[PDB]
């Protein structure tokens, strides 16, 4: 499971416009935080390809993710 | 709403969260009114809400997901 969602992130990633990438970066990041809860931030950005400079980051998101979740938003939709 | 009345709003929200609360509550005030400040920087938000200008990078990354997020049904009323 976990090596197909950062196969999908890694997909997304190198499709996206330089304008893009920071915005879809944390898009992604939201988008699967709630089927990763278990992961370290190390482990994040090893399988998705991404600096492990960007672990506090996806552990930032990987908390905000919760409260937008209680405000509606659907993760699937992203 | 005024810009200073939104720069209030998220004062008051920032001041009535618990510490460990911080710093999820800020993301999440960045988020819930990006879109009605489409016309500020990132300093003039920094400056208005009475956060560090190294907060203002924030900012500019909360306040372009709000799009995709509404998209994905985001009700930022509920924030």
């Amino acid at each position: 499971d976990e090596d197909e969602i950062y196969r999908h992130i890694r997909q997304a990633l190198s499709s996206a416009p330089r304008n893009q990438y920071t915005v879809e970066l944390h898009l992604q990041m939201i988008k699967y935080a709630d089927k990763l809860e278990h992961i370290t931030a190390k482990a994040f950005c090893e399988g998705t390809g991404l600096s492990q400079s960007l672990g506090t980051e996806f552990s930032k998101m990987r908390n905000l993710t919760r409260r937008l979740k209680a405000a509606g938003l659907n993760t699937d939709l992203l």
